[PDB]
């Protein structure tokens, strides 16, 4: 078996509906993964991205670790660790989950789903109280009285009972038709609701959550006045005091409806009632919890009702109907439901009734900003704490301080703040709880067990709960025996140091029943927060830190089965097992700490080498995340592995710290110490060490200004000389050479010939070897050639005499790109195609004829994709560029015949597809056909003999690169582009017409999987542009995908397809559920009433030449305020849901922000309200029309001053914090990242603004494009420009014209200049009122 | 040589080897002791003291020095009754305070015998003069704590006689080092807490603000951090000043400007006038350092640095930093804004040896930077007007009038400043003596003449 089938079938059984099925579904699959760990391991790592089948296997995982039985719940797990702690960036999660939502606020017992709701309810109830018969007759009076009050039999009508009764499941049918016709009758205990304290909750009848529910009720069905209601409520009332979820079900409606006719003291007494389950804590029972959940969700209905009532009306009685809804709704204190919610453990809803708080109700976020800081904190968003401390004017107290710091995970600081603190008030456990933490992040081990053995001397009944960290430090110390001291000290602890410490132990006893049972009980307490986090969307990357504490309990009892009596060896390939893991420190971290200690319990010979092996590993964790003085804890824990593994590590320690020469200096020193000159190490490992060390030595050579470069090419060549199969090296370089070359040829293409042979050898040679720098290397090599070429082309035209020494070289060079093609694999070429179909139009003959075997390549082996890519240039008017098109095809024709059939009909479909795209609209229509006008579409399309063409998504237009760790040879047989392919199959027959000028024609294409996908076409644009920055994005989004803190905040540049038909029309790919800002905001403006009609707002224009305080003073003095901010509103109407309304906002301040920084990098404008998307899923932000690119806008009639856009609209959906939060902490992360990788970005960038296909100069320059001799390349004359200014952005720096020399910014710097320059008043005005800067 | 803080990870890792091993608990608890931690000193070495009762004894000394420092005159007493026969200067720090806490008169004043002479040994063998006074600084800034010790305690003794030892001005007059400025500040706020005086509990955040100054100063970031941490409690500005130089140290220039912001809008708010003498010293310095980021960040427009330096030069005229950085930014702007060209610099020239002179009546911290920037400025605007007079140029005529200002102004500055502001950079003025321009010439004489009269022996041989 391929292992695919295997896990398809696997998971199959494991979401079946048989408990026992499942159980015994996942113990195959947990002894399928330990036996086919080799393979599996592959596919987690072969790619950086795992294989498709793992991410539907991690997903089909967690949504079983919700499984209601306990075993089932932990098979899920343990299937978690035998498949590794995958890094979420890895895993897709394209669609995690779709959970079911309620489409309404059922308006009440007429409503036809809330009587089913209902009727599935009574019925289930029927079924469960078969076994008590006393309340399964009640059921059935229920259920009877439903089918009653509102017909349930159609009789043969089409009636609301037809559509009800068809409305029900079929076993639920078989259980009403015996009971749907036959009387029963009621209890009839009634009571006259006057004895009982009206604020039931708390009372006798009240501390019985299900009893106070039922009191309740009944008082409340004894208010309503509505008569269905009054049935419906009489008739379940016996089933609510049977059944507390019947109750709970009913509870919103029977408010609801007392609320309608309840007289202003009813509605007090349903207040008092609500309030006080909110204002009571605990004994001033599960009754509070439950019923403060209860009341919340009565409310949360009660809203969703006003809002759908509100809609009728603006769509009387019912205007009186709402306004009783929003009265009572107001009438409660959005700060006590706030209070709650947190003491409830549900701070998502707080933050959600807090932030109302704030903006529904005027409030001054200063005074409760500790409030929100707490909240912040129990979510886990640091961000949040630190948009509070930011935020803050007064000076923060010292707990706020100790907040900030346990947020930030600063060690040191946390470390002195808590000593104050005990300093400040000496009773407080809390306080040494945080110093002996800190003591033990620093690696202060046996400080940390002396600390706690002098706390437990002064107070004995402190030590219990501080033993947790004793007892970590023992068993990371290896003191077995303090940590059985210790373990039998504490009864209670069930903290993870020292449930681990227990299974260290019984290991270490060999205690083998002890140890498997606390293997199984240590491994339940942790899947249960995982169970609680699976339901939220991104849960895996929320509870990643238990699915690690999972992976290391995989490790463990792998490594200490063999351990005991003992094939039963530990398989597991722990290196692997690390790397597939997330790259930061609180996650590879423990599991090293927790190897080094299996490894002190094997104490195998080598076992003492590997524990230096594993202090390394982590050292280089910590510097990779910042933590130096961790890791200079661990350099020196480690000392084993000498073999310049050690002195190499330190030496990037410092390098990280700065101290540049230092590192040199102690590298130089390991290199003779070790690897000396005298003796050369041929040994594979002190080989590859002693490569990696010559090469780190070159690096600090060429950053040290002192050294000459031929010593640093001379260190270089001694790299590839020892470790030739490396891509680094060969690629570092070629990429000094290309450093020097300028230098050394004095910018003279002539002298550069030789020189550029060289380092385009040596960038494919690493492309060879590794993928690592494909985006890098790539670019560059194909670069330097094409534009030889070019100079080539250009002195033998003017006739230089130097043009025969360039003829010889570009031989040369065409030889070595040759070589390389043939070395090289398709999809490494392939991920640079958009450059070669550039070049396409090469002016030299033999270089087109290299870069036509290139492309031949390619297309030979991904031909879909590449048509896609390269479609466009044999559509172009330049008869250059069509000609180079069907010469590549032809070529690529005679080598594979089968790619001649499918080029014809890709051929025909896009003529066809731009044909639709330029369609003469016949006028006022909303919807054109496919059968009517396009027929011959899907004529072409539905044909069987049609080749299969792919649906131009993006996931199958951008590859994915094997991984460096994935052996270096992988990339023979590699597959880009993994996962399911779907063809165009048929058209679907309608074709929407858009309501923008352009009249663009959105299409739906049948995929072969049958699911519809939606394409638009654009009409006359350039969707070249777009299309190579959308694979920038793509990009942008794998950098962002590998890095830590982007992936826990789960940045993404929202990235669809931008495919070119033609030069005029393009096919972009539609992200469905997006609706834009100006569309948005002017709903809900009307929904509120307060509009601006264009007259208006041209009465509100001023001229273009004016007094910039008098746009000022127009826009803020008529604009902003007739345009308020309403956009939370939005966030609130989309998503009901507290979480996901805190996920989907969140998602929003994190998505434009990426896109915001992204934007003004990429010199982003024409942000216009209708070009930003918002994902009514998600929340997320998706930009289009990238028309205007690198700072065109600033060339605007209207100059563009704002980099990007944050309009006050924009940022009231942040929340009240506003920027400060979330939104500006991702912006510094994105930039952060963009100037890590600063390289690869403006390699690929630079292939992008001087590429020549792209229409740079949209003017017509006398239609050139048509008039072009020989050419179909436009010159971008402002590349070098914007190249420049880029790389300025990237690097912190801003052109000022204040008369300043200037310095380079810091990211959070950057960022607060951007965002003051984007949110200035002074410069919104300045807009043209297209940006609506207003809104 | 103090690597940083961490040296006490090494530290752990000896005692994870060498757990009996004694000098390595001694350096755990040092460095905690030195890096504030100071009540987690007292947790490791009662710690160790359970495991080894025996090792208590030498590590009673740091037990002792947390205490006194934190001020917990108990527990001091009790570290003490334990162990007598360490000696260490720290110990025998809190046996004097105890003595001075627990008034006793003749205990204090024996001890404070004994000590001191403790003191003066090392200096007997250290004596021997070559260098000694550095080689031995450490024993006597000892020397010049327990004499600010004796004269607080005296009153708290008498009952009369009162403290006159000028505390402040005794720790500039010491290496500006934090191994000998921060024992005299910790004593100091020792001696501030034995004594309560109600501005006593603020004096102490003075002092931990001068710690933090002293070790920002020295490098260390992390100690003046705490110190921070303790200077909170009483209220003050100079702690949001004091924690922006921090971070501005730390090289986070960005969020030392936020911070300063913030702790100027609190403690300066526009509406009410900060002039209460040192509210408005502070205000001018919080200013000026905002200036000075403002300079460094590039956001930042230039006028509005102009006008910050403005501001602060308003706020506080007789102040030299504020006069002198705002001529420093004029001239490097002055430049940038003529486009290099002289004749357009006339008038910036005019502010900015303005500003100078100003900043040296005022002061001579910045004299090297301004007198010989101020005199070349003007000789050389004077050289340049003297040109474009001879060559017949356009512009000549307002360089002319623009120099005639120039000289007044360094007329008015030779009235008000002092000769010996002069004289350094009297080689310059000896150099320019065959100035071209006849004016320029006469100010330059009445300028190097005002010099002879006031050190003319020392004038003659330049
Ligand atoms: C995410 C959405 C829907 O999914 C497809 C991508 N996309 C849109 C949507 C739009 C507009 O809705 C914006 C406004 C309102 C009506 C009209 C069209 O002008 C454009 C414009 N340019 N582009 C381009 C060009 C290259 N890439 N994208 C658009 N792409």
């Amino acid at each position: 078996t391929d292992l695919q089938t295997t896990l398809q079938l696997s998971m199959k059984a494991i979401q079946h509906e048989n408990v026992d099925v499942r159980i015994h579904a996942l113990t195959s699959l947990k002894e399928t993964l330990y036996k086919n760990q080799e393979k599996l391991i592959k596919y987690a790592t072969d790619s950086e991205t795992v294989e498709p089948i793992i991410s539907q296997l991690v997903t089909v995982l967690l949504k079983g670790c919700q499984d209601a039985n306990s075993q089932a719940r932990l098979l899920c797990g343990e299937c978690l660790g035998e498949l590794g702690a995958i890094d979420p960036g890895r895993l897709d999660f394209s669609t995690t989950e779709t959970q079911g939502k309620d489409f309404t606020f059922v308006t009440g017992v007429e409503d036809s789903s809330f009587a089913y709701g209902l009727l599935m309810e009574l019925t289930r109830a029927y079924l469960a109280y078969a076994d008590n018969s006393r309340a399964q007759d009640s059921a059935a009076y229920a259920i009877q009285e439903l089918l009653s009050i509102y017909d349930c039999r159609e009789m043969e009508t089409n009636g609301p009972g037809h559509q009800l009764w068809r409305r029900f499941p079929e076993h639920v049918r078989e259980i009403l038709e015996p009971h749907l016709n036959t009387r029963y009758k009621s209890s009839q205990k009634s009571t006259d609701w006057s004895g009982v304290k009206k604020p039931i909750y708390l009372s006798k009848l009240g501390s019985n959550f299900a009893e106070w529910s039922a009191s309740w009720a009944g008082y409340l069905i004894t208010k309503v006045r509505h008569d269905l209601a009054s049935k419906i409520f009489t008739c379940c009332s016996i089933m609510m005091k049977h059944d507390f979820k019947v109750t709970i079900y009913l509870l919103p409606h029977i408010l609801v409806y007392v609320l309608l006719g309840c007289n202003q003291e009813d509605q007090q007494e349903v207040y008092a009632e609500i309030m006080a389950v909110l204002k009571h804590d605990d004994q001033h029972s599960d009754l509070c919890q439950l019923s403060t959940q209860t009341v919340f969700s009565m409310l949360d209905h009660l809203t969703q009702w006003a809002r759908h009532k509100f809609q009728a009306l603006k769509a009387t009685v019912d205007y009186e109907d709402y306004q009783s809804v929003t009265r009572f709704l107001d009438l409660i204190p959005q700060d006590t439901l706030a209070v709650a919610s947190f003491r409830s453990k549900a701070y998502t809803r707080a933050v959600m009734h807090f932030e109302s708080f704030i903006t529904e109700k005027k409030q001054n976020i200063q005074e409760h900003l500790g409030f929100l800081q707490k909240l912040y904190a129990a979510m886990h968003e640091p961000d949040g704490v630190a948009g509070v401390s930011a935020i803050r004017k007064a000076e923060p107290s010292l707990k706020e301080q100790i907040l900030e710091h346990e947020s930030l995970g600063l060690l040191r600081d946390a470390t002195a703040c808590y000593d104050r603190a005990i300093q400040l008030e000496p009773d407080q456990i809390i306080h040494y709880h945080g110093v002996v933490k800190s003591m033990l992040g620093l690696g202060q081990l046996s400080t940390v067990i002396t600390q706690v053995n002098g706390v437990h001397a002064n107070r004995s009944e402190w030590t219990d709960e501080l033993n947790t960290y004793r007892v970590e430090a023992a068993w990371k110390l290896s003191q077995w025996d303090l940590v059985e001291n210790y373990l039998a000290a504490d009864g209670k602890s069930t903290t993870w140091s020292v449930r681990l410490g227990q299974l260290l132990l019984s290991a270490k006893k060999r205690d083998i029943t002890a140890f498997y049972d606390s293997l199984k009980l240590v491994r339940a307490e942790q899947i249960v927060p995982l169970s609680a986090a699976s339901f939220e969307r991104g849960s895996y990357q929320r509870g990643y830190e238990y699915i690690v504490r999972l992976h290391m309990l995989c490790e463990l009892e792998h490594s200490i089965k063999p351990l005991f009596q003992h094939s039963q060896e530990d398989s597991l390939n722990w290196v692997a097992r690390l790397e597939m893991t997330q790259n930061s420190y609180r996650a590879k971290e423990p599991i090293l700490a927790l190897r080094r200690a299996l490894l002190s319990l094997n104490k195998r010979p080598d076992y003492n080498e590997m524990v230096g092996e594993c202090w390394l590993q982590s050292a280089r964790v910590a510097r990779k995340a910042g933590h130096h003085q961790t890791a200079y804890n661990a350099l020196l824990n480690a000392g084993e592995s000498r073999l310049a593994e050690l002195y190499v590590e330190r030496a990037k320690w410092l390098w990280s710290k700065g101290d540049v020469h230092q590192a040199l200096i102690v590298l130089q020193k390991g290199v003779e110490l070790c690897f000396p000159e005298n003796e050369t190490p041929p040994e594979g490992k002190n080989m590859l060490i002693h490569g990696r060390a010559m090469l780190l030595v070159g690096r600090f050579m060429e950053e040290t200004a002192n050294f000459e470069s031929n010593a640093i090419m001379k260190k270089y060549k001694d790299v590839t000389a020892c470790l030739p199969e490396w891509e680094d090296g060969h690629f570092y370089l070629a990429k000094y050479y290309d450093k020097l070359m300028p230098m050394v040829t004095d910018n003279k293409m002539e002298k550069q010939g030789d020189l550029i042979r060289y380092i385009v050898l040596h960038f494919g040679r690493s492309l060879q070897y590794g993928n690592q720098f494909i985006y890098q290397s790539m670019p560059r090599m194909l670069t330097l050639w094409l534009d030889y070429g070019t100079k080539a082309y250009e002195w033998e035209k003017a006739g230089r005499s130097d043009r025969v020494q360039m003829r010889n070289d570009l031989g040369k060079i065409n030889k070595v790109i040759t070589e390389h093609t043939n070395y090289l694999a398709p999809y490494q070429f392939l991920t640079a195609f958009s450059q070669l179909i550039s070049r396409i139009c090469h002016s030299h003959d033999e270089v087109f004829v290299v870069l036509m075997e290139i492309i031949a390549k390619v297309f030979l082996a991904y031909p879909q994709q590449a048509m896609w890519m390269m479609t466009a240039v044999s559509k172009s008017s330049y008869p250059m560029r069509v000609n180079r098109c069907k010469e590549i095809l032809n070529k690529a024709i005679h080598m594979k015949k089968s790619l001649e059939k499918f080029v014809g009909d890709a051929t025909r479909l896009t003529d066809k597809l731009l044909e639709l795209c330029n369609k003469p609209v016949d006028g006022s229509s909303s919807t054109l056909s496919m059968s009517t006008h396009f027929k011959m579409l899907k004529k072409l399309v539905e044909e069987a003999t049609f080749s299969e063409i792919l649906i131009p998504l993006q996931s199958v237009m951008i590859p994915t690169l094997p991984s460096i760790l994935g052996t270096h040879a992988n990339h023979a047989s590699h597959e880009p582009f993994p996962g399911h392919w779907a063809y165009i199959a048929g058209f679907d027959d309608m074709v929407e017409i858009l309501a923008s000028l352009q009249k663009p024609k959105k299409i739906s294409l049948k995929g072969s999987d049958g699911k519809f996908y939606i394409m638009m076409c654009k009409p006359k644009d350039d969707l070249r542009k777009d299309c190579r920055l959308m694979e920038f994005n793509s990009l942008i989004n794998k950098c962002l995908r590998k890095d830590a803190e982007s992936r826990r905040r789960e940045l993404h540049i929202r990235t669809y397809a931008v495919i070119p038909l033609n030069d005029e029309c393009g096919i972009i790919e539609w992200v469905n559920n997006t609706a834009g800002l100006r569309p948005i905001l002017t709903k809900l403006y009307k929904e509120k009433g307060v509009y601006m009609t264009g007259k208006e707002l041209r009465q509100c224009m001023l001229p273009k030449s004016a007094a910039l305080s008098e746009k000022l003073k127009v826009f803020r003095e008529f604009l902003l305020p007739r345009h308020p901010p309403i956009f939370h509103e939005w966030f609130l109407r989309t998503f009901p849901d507290p979480t996901s309304w805190y996920s989907s906002r969140s998602a929003y301040c994190r998505s434009t922000a990426v896109m915001s920084m992204v934007g003004y990098i990429l010199g982003l404008g024409d942000r216009h309200g209708e070009n930003i998307l918002f994902d009514s899923l998600t929340g997320e932000c998706v930009h289009v029309d990238f028309n205007c690119l690198f700072n065109k806008g600033e060339t605007f009639e209207v100059p563009e001053i704002v980099p990007f856009r944050l309009t006050h609209n924009m940022v009231n959906g942040m929340g009240p914090m506003g920027t400060e939060g979330l939104f500006r902490r991702a912006c510094e992360v994105t930039m952060r990242l963009m100037r890590d990788q600063r390289e690869p970005l403006m390699s690929v960038l630079k292939t992008f603004l001087h590429d020549p296909l792209v229409e740079w100069s949209k003017p017509v320059k006398g239609h050139s494009k048509a008039p072009l001799n020989e050419t179909g390349e436009v010159v971008n004359e402002k590349a070098k420009t914007h190249v420049l200014d880029i790389e300025q952005r990237l690097q912190g720096v801003i052109k000022t014209r204040n008369r300043v020399t200037g310095l380079p910014l810091s990211i959070e710097g950057h960022v607060h200049y951007l965002i003051q320059e984007a949110t200035d008043e002074n410069l919104l005005c300045q807009m043209y009122l297209g940006w609506t800067p207003y809104m």
